[PDB]
């Protein structure tokens, strides 16, 4: 619980990644799709601190970042509010209507299934 | 590309289904659930009047309001974005996490099952 924004996506989304990011690896990182300053996204990063979401060591003089938050976990209460929101007939009416409109290929299409069969 | 507020989703569903509607219609359905003013409720059109998620063909004297974004379309639009913030696997890597946490019945998989062959 507890609402985190597009922008904060883009940096745990980040921190994920590496699981161990400085500011600048983020922000380099990042400037590949936004045209955000380093102070934006430095405020980003400190939101997240003060916020408990993510911490900091610091190997050699460098400040690394990363995750104390459950990616799978928060994703998963985010998605379930997005449903609650927008698909008023629950997960299936996002299935069903990501699967007409999207037009999937083959091994899009199976690689759905057996994430269906495994449990 | 306008960002719809949740509250904004629940008017432009009721006007999904009516297809054709008066702010009367849809503050009182609206009232039913929520306990949102007239006022508030009459805003939340006039903004999507404005961002031209409907028209409205003033049928006596009265408006009625109905949709200009085809509802299959903008929601579709709207997971794909939805997806892109917070997914970086796409569609596929979303509905892996959903099906990991959510205890889905195999009689819950199995209509999934379907979904996707049909």
């Amino acid at each position: 619980t507890y609402e985190i924004s597009s922008a904060e996506w883009e940096v745990m989304n980040i921190i994920w990644m590496k699981k161990y990011a400085s500011a600048n690896n983020i922000i380099e990182e990042i400037q590949m799709q936004k045209d955000w300053s380093p102070k934006t996204i430095r405020t980003l990063i400190t939101r997240l601190y003060k916020k408990g979401f993510i911490d900091r060591k610091k190997d050699n003089k460098i400040f690394q970042y990363y995750s104390l938050v459950e990616e799978s976990d928060i994703k998963y209460k985010t998605s379930k509010n997005f449903i609650n929101k927008v698909y008023k007939g629950g997960f299936n009416s996002l299935v069903l209507n990501f699967v007409e409109k999207e037009e999937l290929s083959q091994d899009e299409i199976e690689e759905l299934r057996n994430i269906l069969n495994k449990k």
